[PDB]
């Protein structure tokens, strides 16, 4: 048996090298647009992909299960896959025989007539004012504006409009376009030829390097006012080089740039006030564009078409490209189509090919390790929104996230991937998580259709709807399944090599299909379903992600200890009360979601690598538990409950917390009373960035001493309820460097009968650098708070004002950036005649401010 | 090296050798001007469609040479099958002014700047421009940008073999000219003039073979000219029995074959078998389309991977596409609202038979000609 072990090892190492080579080849192939590949390479690449899947499965089986029978099966599979690889190689070699360029589809749009644009006037004039802005604009230094958004939004159209409108008030100008993979010589020659067609008429034939072309541009622009537009910048190096030609100073000249990437726009402009963000059209404008394009002269939509028209317009989303293409599709210049045909189109040509080719530029530009992470979005239903934590953990489980560095956490890598996808304007972010990050994301619908078609052409994902997207006609090997319409019934006897199953149905028939036959799974996601109990979760041996949230599960089989590979375990909204003991023996586990009403077993100290722990119980617990808590060293998120926890042992808890060096967020929830932990002389962890006590009925005493800006250099969030606030407490908060968000409650004002006391700030300037929101609920004063002009970034202020103080000035010119104020008045001490007086007074004080914020007296 | 387009020499044919142009030439000229204030109406576009060898560019050239005087600038450009847009735009520019843009073919700018040059030169002028031999839609979609501004009194002409392209060029379906073959008397005079050039007297023994040959030609000038050169044999007119042998069955012939094969080499790959399949049926009869469609489906030429498609309508689409490219003449109306039958020209049929025979696609059994293959077991 010794010989067999030696052989299997050798075979596995060979497979690993072969896998590296295959992935290199596939990544090289997947860059070419589909119009330049030939069929032979495409077919061969598909087959290579399938072989790659099989070899990955074999390697994983060896890693997990390592006896005689296992080694025999593994040796058999090894031999078979090697044979198949050789055969495919010979096949390709057998029939190999060696034996113009199109134009950018976006070029024709520059010759569209001007009387066919619907709603430009407003945006055009706003941009023009952003350019000139004054009477002496012809004497200020050089300025740069940038425009960002997704494709088909109308950026170059707006730039062209403004350029044609105001080019008269300058000396020279040009309108250049940079593509995805540019040649810098061509761009510089384009600029030169645009500046003067007569002098540099033959400049495209000259053969000099970039330095001499840049020198020519610099010499020509000496002592002139110029307006230059640069279009379609796709990364940073291009701008870094072109910026050299505009190095000298020239009073009155202007630059405009348009792009799809956000970091590029931040690198172009100086201030974040010189960025214009394109946004889609409103509903009325979109409807008029639609009508004009199709019903062109009548502009009268018949009634039977109204509701399908509205649903189509909702699907378009206000993006002019989609509106125009679908309107041309439905126009059918010969004849308007029939209502049922409109329905068929809604449920489901040259213009369509052009739109697809245009939108795919952002996909063909991604790095190779980001393409799967995008296609993975085709699993979720159409219009809903997706939690980002779900995405990140599923990406890590599937194996899309990896690195070779020794000191890296996969969670922050995944977060970086998500932020990069958002950066390229392919995802709309929504909300703010409870750990200070994005909450969810949305996807446009046409993009979703493109992604679904792309991922279907490669057996990446198979969706199950009954009307559309049925089971593939001839496919025996399906890896990832997505159940969305429970009406269908599933065979699941040929799907031996599954990897991931997801059910989106509230339906009972959803729980019908058998799962224990998928002997190789990695992702089981039953969030929301009404399954009742799962005893077959053991015997799977391959899982990485077990998602049971919002299900009716009462208890777990005490065999989960067998799943030695299990990254995530999500139990929230279930009916479980006590976790099985064997849970302790899951050595690789990185995330544990749980409710505070669940009992955890004793030996929790063994679960190293825990990076996220949610809602500890902390009730009916002895000391060795709170001491074990100090062993989880690489833990970045924590949440406590202090429900039945006896507040006599808080010191051990605070030491255990101070033991965690890497840590970002922290919660402490307390029902009532005075918080008897986190005493002074605590030495919090250095990297802390977010802190919150959402109790609102359990107070601190005066203030923790460890809030000084030396101990907490990083902090961008705070939420505290003190017993009684002093005047020199806000001072300590002024000392904090970042402190983006802040919220303080005064416990004595509400629960006790104390009165609002006016706090006074003194001895300093620039008290609140980077404070965009502040909610002094329980304590209020506008002027005396901010002297000399401090916090020149605030945008929302919450304060209280007694009607007694009608006779202090409410001048809002200390603070430039104000945009919203919420006030509440206490009227029992003073009469109504002072009440309405103070109301009108602060209203006028808000009206005088140039930004004109909004008020609320309540 | 590379050869030159065989259709290029035809532009230098003498004008006194064209037989029946006057009528069609004047009809087209009237379709262009059409009134007294034609020099004040908006820009108009005309298109000409038909099969190869019918005489489209000849007619366009005639009208152009006749009426070019009443304009300011003009050009006569030809687009090939696989064009380079830079070359087409440079051709237009060089045709508009040979002196100013004399070296334009050496400039190296992209299409946007060439289009801008064309737009700037045509400002405030009346122009007449002919664009020839358009083979698909993208080409016109791009070239149309140079004529975007409005210019009262200017005219465009385009010639093509494809019908959808002509529908995409013109606005109204009244601005389409459909070429049609010559009548019988005109064809006969062209024949005689071509061969008996001075006598113009056909001997009697040759009358009936002459009539059968003219019926086989079908009124297409290319075929008439090539067969007349074949029978002329400038040294000596051939013998009557040799005429019979030719009827039952060289440089000009190679040129004609090469010219007609452009429409075959342009088809999509999944349509080439469907065309060769037509070499099964006899010569002059007409073919039911339902028979064709069901036999195509049975043979296995029609397939798709989509889940919700019916093969019958796919086959119907294939048939309509073959009709669209002017390779089939449709006839009648079926009892379900579609075409009934189709006809094929005879020279096209001979080309198809030779092509399909060189690959064992089909074996025909006639006794006089087309006997069993000499060495073929499969
Ligand atoms: N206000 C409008 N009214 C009518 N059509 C518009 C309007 N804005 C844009 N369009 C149309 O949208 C199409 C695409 O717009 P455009 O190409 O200017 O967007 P873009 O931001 O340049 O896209 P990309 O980022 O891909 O370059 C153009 O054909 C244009 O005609
Ligand atoms: N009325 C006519 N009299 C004599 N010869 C003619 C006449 N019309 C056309 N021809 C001859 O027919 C030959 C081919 O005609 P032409 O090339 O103009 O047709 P076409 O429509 O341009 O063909 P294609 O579609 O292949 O370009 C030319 O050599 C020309 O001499």
């Amino acid at each position: 048996t010794i010989t067999l072990e030696k052989k299997v090892r050798k075979g596995i190492e060979s497979l690993i090298t072969e896998l590296k080579l295959m992935q290199a080849v596939l990544s090289k192939v997947s860059k070419v647009p589909a119009d330049q590949l030939d069929e032979g390479v495409k077919i061969w690449a598909g087959n290579v992909k399938e072989l790659s899947y099989q070899m990955e499965d074999i390697v994983d089986a060896f890693m997990v299960r390592v006896n005689g029978k296992d080694l025999h099966r593994i040796s058999a599979a090894l031999e078979e896959v090697v044979l198949q690889a050789k055969q495919l190689a010979e096949l390709r070699q057998r029939y190999e025989q060696e034996m113009q360029t199109s134009v950018d589809p976006r070029m024709m749009a520059l010759y569209t007539d001007v009387t066919e644009l619907v709603g430009i006037e407003e945006t055009r004039d706003k941009l023009i004012n952003m350019l000139t802005e004054g009477d002496d604009w012809s004497k200020h230094p050089l300025k740069t504006i940038s425009i960002v958004g997704f494709g088909g939004l109308g950026k170059t159209t707006l730039a062209k409009a403004a350029y044609d409108k105001i080019k008269v008030q300058f000396d020279c100008g040009a309108f250049v376009s940079v593509s995805r993979n540019p040649e810098m010589k061509k761009v510089l020659k384009d600029i030169l030829y645009g500046l003067d067609k007569v002098k540099y008429e033959n400049i495209h034939n000259a053969a000099r390097d970039e330095k001499y072309l840049i020198d020519d541009i610099i010499e020509f622009l000496n002592d002139k006012r110029y307006l230059i537009v640069i279009d379609d910048i796709w990364n940073e190096k291009a701008w870094e080089l072109i910026k050299c030609a505009f190095s000298k100073k020239s009073p009155g000249s202007r630059l405009i740039t348009t792009t799809r990437n956000v970091s590029v726009s931040e690198a172009c402009c100086s201030s974040e006030d010189d960025i214009y963000r394109m946004e889609p059209l409103s509903n009325d404008v979109s409807r008029t564009l639609f009508c004009k394009r199709i019903f062109s002269q009548e502009e009268g939509c018949p009634q039977e078409l109204l509701k399908v028209s509205e649903e189509i317009l909702k699907k378009c989303g206000g993006v002019p490209l989609a509106i125009i293409t679908i309107a041309s599709l439905l126009a059918n210049k010969g004849h308007i189509k029939a209502k049922d045909e409109w329905y068929a189109l809604l449920s489901s040509n040259r213009s369509l090919e052009q739109m697809k080719k245009i939108l795919l530029f952002s996909y063909y530009d991604l790095p190779s390790y980001l393409k799967p992470c995008l296609l993975y979005l085709s699993i979720f239903p159409e219009d809903r929104e997706i939690r980002r934590a779900r995405l990140v953990w599923r990406w890590i489980s599937e194996g899309f996230v990896y690195s070779e560095k020794q000191d890296i956490s996969l969670y922050e890598l995944g977060d970086s991937y998500f932020n990069e996808l958002v950066n390229r304007s392919m995802i709309q972010p929504i909300g703010i998580d409870d750990e200070g990050k994005v909450k969810a994301c949305r996807v446009h619908d046409m993009v979703l259709d493109l992604i679904c078609s792309l991922s279907s052409e490669e057996n990446f994902v198979t969706i199950l709807d009954d009307p559309r997207r049925k089971m593939p006609n001839s496919e025996s090997k399906v890896r990832r399944l997505s159940i969305q319409n429970s009406k269908i019934d599933v065979d699941t006897t040929r799907m031996e090599h599954m990897r991931s199953v997801t059910v989106f149905s509230d339906n009972v028939v959803g729980k019908v299909l058998d799962i224990s036959r998928f002997k190789v799974l990695r992702v089981l996601d039953l969030e929301g379903c009404h399954v009742s109990d799962v005893g077959y979760v053991g015997n799977l041996l391959h899982l990485r992600y077990l998602g049971l949230k919002g299900t009716h599960v009462k208890d777990l089989p005490m065999e989960v200890g067998k799943l030695q590979f299990l990254l995530t375990l999500d139990l929230r909204g279930t009916k479980i009360e006590v976790l099985p003991w064997s849970v302790v023996q899951l050595r690789r586990l990185m995330c544990l979601y749980v409710d505070y009403g669940m009992k955890l077993p004793s030996g929790i100290g063994n679960l190293t690598f825990l990076e996220v722990l949610d809602d500890l119980g902390l009730s009916d617990v002895d000391l060795d538990f709170v001491k074990e808590l100090g062993r989880l060293t690489k833990l970045r998120v924590l949440r406590l409950d202090f429900h039945g926890f006896d507040q006599s042992m808080g010191k051990a808890l605070e030491e255990s917390i101070s033991n965690m060096y890497k840590l970002d967020s922290l919660d402490v929830f307390v029902n009532r009373g005075l918080i008897n932990c986190l005493s002074e002389h605590w030495v919090p962890p250095p990297r802390l960035c977010r802190l919150a006590f959402p109790s609102k009925r359990s107070w601190f005493k005066t203030l923790p001493s460890w809030i000084n800006p030396s101990s907490l250099p990083l902090l961008s969030y705070l939420d505290i309820t003190l017993f009684e606030v002093r005047s020199e407490d806000i001072q300590l908060l002024g000392t904090l460097p970042a402190l983006v968000y802040l919220e303080i409650w005064n416990y004595s004002v509400f629960e006790e009968a104390h009165e609002v006391e006016a706090p006074v700030l003194s001895s300093g300037a620039a008290l609140f650098p980077c404070a965009t929101e502040c909610r002094f609920i329980g304590i209020g004063a506008v002027p005396s708070m901010f002297p000399q002009g401090a916090a020149p970034r605030l945008k929302r202020l919450w304060f209280t004002f007694p009607a007694k103080w009608s006779s202090i000035g409410l001048g809002m010119r200390h603070l430039p950036s104000l945009q919203r104020v919420v006030v509440d008045v206490i009227s029992e001490g003073a009469s109504r005649e002072e009440a309405d007086e103070a109301e009108a007074a602060l209203r006028a004080a808000a009206e005088d401010h140039p930004n004109r914020p909004i008020l609320d007296i309540w």
